[PDB]
C-alpha cells in the first residue's frame, strides 16, 4: 500500500530492479561460505574481503578496521570488526550490523560455514551497498545530515560455550570504543546512531521476525508493509501469503547478539532475526545448499527498498 513516506511506485520498482541476484549469490555471498573463526587465516581472508570490496564502492566510503585483542578459552586471539561509514562528516547514520565469523567448532566434524549465520546477512549488506551506490553518492555528495554505515562484527559467536563472557566480542569492543570517540553533535560516535539494525540468521526457508523493542515498532510496522506491497505488487517468489515474515504480537523469543552493547548505552534497535531459528542452527548443515534463494532475494528486496523510504533515495 502506498502510504505517507513510501516510495513512489515508480522509484520502488527502480529501486528493486538495481538489484542483481547473481551478484549477491556468487560476488558477495560464494566468497563468505568458508571457516572463518576469530584469529584463523579464513576470517582474516573474509576481513581483507570485505573491506576491498566496501572500498571499491564508487560512493567512497570511509572503511577502517577496529583491530584489539581479548582473552578468550584459547587464550588471546586478535579481532577486527570492519566499520564502513559512507559520509564520516554527517551528524548521525542508520547503522546496519551483522556478524562475520563463523562459529568454532571441534576439529573432526564437517566445517561448520554459518551460511545463514550470517553469511547471507554479511552478503545483503554489501548487495545494498552496490545497488544503491548511485543514490548514496548523490546523498553524500549533497551533505545528506543522516548517512549509512555497515558493521560487519567479528567474534560474535562463543569460541568454547565457555559463559556468558565468551561471546559477542567485537560487539562489545566497539561499543566501548564509538563510546570513547568523539562526534559532532555527538557527544560520541553511540549517539550518532540514529537506528541500529542487527541481521542475523537470514536465508533460511519460512522465517518469522518479531519486534523485539516496543521503541522500533514503527520500523518493524514499515517492513511488515513493505512485504505485504511488495506481495502485492508481484514482486516476491515463493510467498503464497501476504504476509509470512514479519509476524505481529509478542516475540516467539528475544536473544543475547551483538545489538546488546549497543542497547545498553541507549541506541535504539531492530533486532532482524528470525526466531524461532533456521532449522540448520549451530549444525554443519547450515550452508549454501540449504539456504532458500527466493527467500534471500525477497529479503534483499524488503531491506533495499526499506533503506531507499528511511533515506530519501
Ligand atoms: C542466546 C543466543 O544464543 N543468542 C545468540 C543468537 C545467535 C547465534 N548465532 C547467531 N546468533
Ligand atoms: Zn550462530
Amino acid at each position: 500500500v502506498p502510504l505517507i513516506g513510501s516510495l513512489p511506485e515508480a522509484r520502488l520498482r527502480r529501486v528493486v530492479g538495481q538489484l542483481d541476484p547473481q551478484r549477491l549469490w556468487s560476488t558477495y555471498l560464494r566468497p563468505l561460505l568458508v571457516v572463518r573463526t576469530p584469529g584463523s587465516p579464513g576470517n582474516l581472508q573474509v576481513r581483507k574481503f570485505l573491506e576491498a570490496t566496501l572500498r571499491s564502492l564508487t560512493a567512497g566510503w570511509h572503511v577502517e578496521l577496529d583491530p584489539f585483542t581479548a582473552s578468550t578459552p584459547l587464550g588471546p586471539v586478535d579481532f577486527g570488526n570492519v566499520v564502513a561509514t559512507l559520509d564520516p562528516r554527517a551528524a548521525r547514520h542508520l547503522t546496519l550490523a551483522c556478524h562475520y565469523d563463523s562459529k568454532l567448532f571441534p576439529p573432526g566434524s564437517t566445517p561448520f560455514v554459518g551460511a545463514t549465520d550470517s553469511a547471507v546477512p554479511c552478503a545483503l549488506l554489501l548487495e545494498l551497498a552496490q545497488a544503491l551506490d548511485l543514490e548514496l553518492s548523490r546523498a553524500k555528495k549533497q551533505a545528506a545530515p543522516v548517512t549509512l554505515q555497515l558493521l560487519f562484527l567479528d567474534g560474535e559467536e562463543a569460541l568454547k560455550e565457555w559463559g556468558p563472557k565468551d561471546s559477542l566480542y567485537g560487539s562489545r569492543h566497539l561499543a566501548q570504543l564509538m563510546e570513547s570517540i568523539p562526534h559532532s553533535p555527538g557527544p560520541t560516535r553511540i549517539q550518532a546512531i540514529e537506528l541500529f539494525m542487527l541481521l542475523d540468521l537470514l536465508g533460511a526457508p519460512n522465517p518469522t521476525f518479531y519486534s523485539h523493542f516496543p521503541r522500533t515498532v514503527r520500523w518493524f510496522h514499515r517492513l511488515r508493509s513493505i512485504e505485504k506491497r511488495l506481495h502485492r505488487l508481484n514482486l516476491l517468489q515463493s510467498h503464497p501469503q501476504e504476509v509470512m515474515y514479519f509476524q505481529p504480537g509478542e516475540p516467539f523469543g528475544s536473544v543475547e547478539d551483538d545489538h546488546i552493547p549497543f542497547l545498553r548505552r541507549g541506541v535504539p534497535v531492530l533486532h532482524l532475526i528470525s526466531t524461532p531459528f533456521p532449522a540448520v542452527w549451530h549444525t554443519p548443515a547450515d550452508t549454501e545448499v540449504n539456504l532458500h534463494p527466493p527467500t534471500v532475494h525477497n529479503l534483499c528486496r524488503i531491506l533495499a527498498v526499506f533503506l531507499a523510504e528511511y533515506l530519501g533515495l
